[PDB]
């Protein structure tokens, strides 16, 4: 009956595959339809919208690939007498401020990410580096403010902890992914032969991922390096592997509510004319390091080792 749309920008992590189950669960749930489709590009994203309209739906949740595109999105949108609820990545307008009006459900970024600088400092004391002969790198991807908030976050734990401000280094990356972090990375490492450990900095499980294998690939050891991620989903296989490698952990955050959450609440504000609060924060965070991955996943119905 009801056609509801779910549309993401990256459906290879699986951090938007969760986001996706979970909606299904909740069309089951309530009596509607999820559409999903995956909106990897601007162009993509507003022919899908065109797409919805054909097959007749009455709104769409979307994490948009660059929330630039948010003006379009919601003009196409009204165009077609859906409702839109954003997911993670908040909309701006061309000036880059927030588009405030348009619904968002998203993780509490900046406490994530200084919880990350937390856990990185902590196991950097359990292990006992000698602080002269590390340095952190910070991976970022200050033109989207939920990776922005969540670098910046971390790198203000670091230093609100006492690490030396001067020893912490930035470097941008081209596309939120392994490879692109790989590269920027790679190009950092070869700047700094001083350093013997590193603490990886960056916004998600991907990001950590490229800058751990990056390290492999100028010989370092996985007790020199401690890379913690955010998504959690997204680093089973490499917390699964036989070896301990560079990836320390990642910090869960909760996927399945804001699948459910931005899915329910679309349904009662097309079906009840129920108004959606305009900021939903999650703050649920959980460690899971390769000690106790399986039972935290268990523990959150995200079942499967
Ligand atoms: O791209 C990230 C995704 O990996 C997840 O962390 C949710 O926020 C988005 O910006």
């Amino acid at each position: 009956n009801l056609k509801l749309g779910f549309l993401v920008k990256q459906p290879e992590e699986p951090w938007f595959q969760t986001e996706w189950k979970f909606a299904d669960k909740a069309g089951k749930d309530l009596g509607f339809e999820v559409i999903k489709i995956a909106v990897p590009d601007g162009e993509k994203t507003l022919n899908a919208i065109d797409s919805l309209a054909a097959s007749g739906a009455k709104g769409f949740v979307i994490c948009t690939p660059d929330p630039k595109l948010g003006s379009a999105i919601v003009a196409k949108a009204r165009g077609y007498d859906m409702k839109v609820i954003a997911v993670d990545d908040q909309f701006v307008n061309a000036k880059g401020k927030p588009m405030d009006t348009v619904p968002l459900v998203m993780m509490a970024a900046t406490k994530i990410g200084e919880r990350q600088g937390q856990e990185l400092y902590k196991e950097m004391q359990k292990r006992g580096w000698d602080v002269k002969e590390s340095a952190v790198m910070a991976i970022t991807a200050n033109e989207l403010d939920t990776a922005r908030r969540r670098t910046t976050g971390s790198m203000d734990a670091l230093k609100a902890a006492g690490f030396p401000e001067k020893q912490i280094y930035q470097v941008p990356t081209k596309s939120n992914d392994i490879p692109g972090a790989f590269d920027a990375a790679n190009s950092m490492l070869v700047q700094h032969p001083e350093v013997k450990h590193w603490l990886i900095v960056g916004m998600n499980d991907s990001t950590v991922l490229g800058g751990v294998r990056a390290t492999e690939g100028q010989g370092f050891k996985a007790a020199d390096i401690i890379g913690i991620g955010i998504n959690g989903v997204d680093a089973v296989s490499e917390l699964s592997k036989a070896q301990a490698t560079g990836f320390y952990g990642s910090l869960l955050p909760s996927p399945d509510v804001h699948g459910y959450k931005s899915s329910e609440m679309l349904y009662n504000w097309v079906a009840k004319d129920v108004e959606p609060p305009k900021f939903t924060e999650v703050t649920d965070v959980v460690l899971i390091t390769r000690d106790n991955f399986k039972e935290e996943l268990e523990k959150k119905g995200l079942g499967g080792k």
